[PDB]
């Protein structure tokens, strides 16, 4: 970060195509190390921000990983990359949400933002924002207009992920906005099913209030009970049963919530579930897990 040295290098016309084996650009180290006085020097030679290496990364993507936003706010008029994805198809929106800077939403709001762009998985920036579910996100995301609950390849809707992490705040914000409470996955799992597998009574109570069905069955017969029993989360199973969840529902494999609780040797659960459950629909080991976005 010696700026007058770079001024000396400028008259010698060093190329701005200086590319390493890792795919870095001269803009990337200025984005990382926060040595930024040379940025106006780099634009004296009319630098172009659109530059993607082997990993397809942009100055904004490297900038948001370690944010010195004063450069980015001025790069945006200097032909900034509005919807640039990474090699993973990742937009700056959801990675900025996961990094969760306080003004990065305002930084993109200076231009705008798209929180529905498809990744290589099919996940939207709205869904990855809801997965972290920060405090300012549920306020700011309102200004952006996007599908409130957006499925992925799995069919995972923001509500589903919120139930997975059991973030009550986000689950509230989302229900208030009018997202689908019982949104289903490609296999047929709802945010209740998923919360019951998680075993979070809070992430289940909230959903009960949201009116997600307590007997929502999967395409293979698994219900939020079967799931709480396989998980061994007696708390969630009791919360379901108390709220009317049926305990005598046979799945596509012939195992009820009791059958499962038993096979898994969970006794605390088996005591309530086995008695609440009626006699097993059939005389007799495939489990049931909700979908999740891949790495």
């Amino acid at each position: 970060g010696h700026v007058e040295t770079v001024l000396a290098l400028l008259e010698k016309e060093a190329s701005q195509a200086c590319m390493t084996k890792k795919g870095f650009t001269p803009l990337h180290v200025a984005a990382k190390y926060g040595k930024v006085r040379v940025a106006e020097l780099l634009l004296e030679r009319d630098a172009h921000p659109n530059a993607a290496g082997k990993n397809g990364l942009t100055p904004l993507h490297v900038a948001v990983h370690h944010n010195n936003l004063d450069i980015v706010k001025l790069l945006l008029p200097r032909g900034g990359s509005p919807h640039s994805p990474a090699w993973n198809g990742y937009t700056p929106l959801h990675i900025a949400a996961k990094q969760n800077q306080v003004e990065v939403a305002r930084s993109l709001l200076q231009y705008g933002g798209s929180a529905n762009a498809e990744s290589v998985q099919g996940v939207t920036p709205l869904h990855l924002a809801a997965q972290e579910g920060h405090a300012e996100m549920v306020a700011l995301l309102l200004s952006k207009q996007a599908n409130g609950n957006l499925g992925n390849k799995s069919g995972l809707t923001p509500l589903h992920l919120v139930a997975q992490e059991g973030h009550v705040p986000v689950a509230d914000v989302l229900i208030k906005h009018g997202v689908m409470v019982d949104a289903t996955t490609r296999m047929g799992y709802t945010p209740l099913h998923v919360a019951s597998h998680y075993g979070n009574i809070k992430l289940v109570k909230f959903l009960l209030q949201h009116q997600a069905d307590v007997n929502a069955k999967t395409k293979l017969g698994y219900s939020p009970l079967h799931q709480a029993a396989q998980q061994g989360h007696t708390d969630i199973v009791t919360l379901l049963l108390k709220n009317g969840a049926s305990p005598n529902e046979v799945s596509s494999d012939g195992t009820t919530p009791l059958a499962i609780a038993k096979r898994l040797g969970y006794i605390s659960v088996t005591d309530v579930l086995k008695v609440v459950t009626d006699e097993t629909s059939f005389v007799l080991h495939r489990m049931s897990f909700p979908e999740t976005v891949d790495e």
